């Protein structure tokens, strides 16, 4: 396994699911019975989408958008009235990576602030993310496509799951990725829930550099069978998103 120095802390990348990420998420609506209010907050970004955008700060791209994308929430969300349809105009978007920072403190401008809050709901909406005050996609699925078809990726992109492979040439993807330098989009689930992060360095003891979107925090070195961030849990126990993997590779633009 070659050595890799994180490639996102290498650029400053640090995003998460909260403010000034989520500016242009939907707000949420309702208050769902038994839970206390978040009406009138945006909703969070997603997993899903803060390990996508991560990636795409990393190489930044698109300049410009391709192609539009429209869907309608599950019935079921009690976030919102329904039914709620949502459109983000991405074919006609040009993205300024040079206002879409590589991270946020809060000093930055609100011209800053909305550049990366749009890219967040625009990569949100083109999963079909069930947004609340915890926001979730498919994922690796949903990824891979709208990479490609909604943002201009190239035809290399696609998903690969865990189970289709070997550990050993799972890990061999994973590291020619990074021998390429290209961060890799990684989900799973288990005991604390299921996320999806970002794959984007190696120790040469067969430990991966992983960041979790969560800002920063249990960001470092994990084997892919022991995806356990001590951030996670409650009550002092072990859990990890160490089931149902799948990854995003090949992710490099046209
Ligand atoms: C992850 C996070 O915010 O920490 C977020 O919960 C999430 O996306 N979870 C996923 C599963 C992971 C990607 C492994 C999830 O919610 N899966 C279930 C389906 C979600 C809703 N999608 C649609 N189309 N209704």
């Amino acid at each position: 396994q070659p050595v890799v120095k994180s490639l996102l802390n290498s650029k400053g990348i640090h995003y998460n699911q909260g403010n000034p990420y989520n500016l242009l998420t939907p707000v949420i609506e309702k208050v769902k019975p038994g839970e206390q209010s978040f009406v009138g907050q945006h909703a969070a970004t997603g997993c899903v989408a803060t390990a996508t955008a991560q990636i795409m700060k990393y190489h930044n791209y698109p300049n410009k958008g391709l192609k539009d994308y429209t869907y309608t929430l599950s019935s079921n969300n009690p976030y919102f009235n329904h039914p709620k349809n949502l459109f983000a105009a991405i074919s006609t978007r040009q993205y300024n990576w040079n206002n879409i920072l590589p991270t946020y403190s809060g000093r930055e401008s609100n011209v800053q602030k909305m550049a990366i809050s749009e890219l967040m709901a625009d990569v949100g909406i083109s999963v079909d993310m069930d947004y609340g005050p915890s926001s979730g996609s498919a994922g690796s699925s949903r990824v891979q496509r709208a990479l490609k078809e909604n943002f201009g990726y190239n035809q290399s992109v696609h998903q690969i799951n865990r189970s289709d492979f070997s550990k050993q040439d799972w890990e061999a993807q994973i590291d020619k990725e990074l021998s390429q330098n290209q961060p890799v989009y990684y989900q799973g689930v288990g005991k604390v829930g299921g996320h999806a992060f970002v794959i984007d360095g190696a120790d040469g003891r067969n430990f991966y550099h992983v960041n979790w979107g969560w800002g920063g925090v249990s960001d470092g070195f994990f084997r892919l069978d022991a995806l356990n961030p001590s951030a996670l849990g409650t009550g002092g126990g072990a859990g990890g998103f160490n089931g149902y993997q799948s990854a995003v590779v090949g992710i490099k633009p046209l």
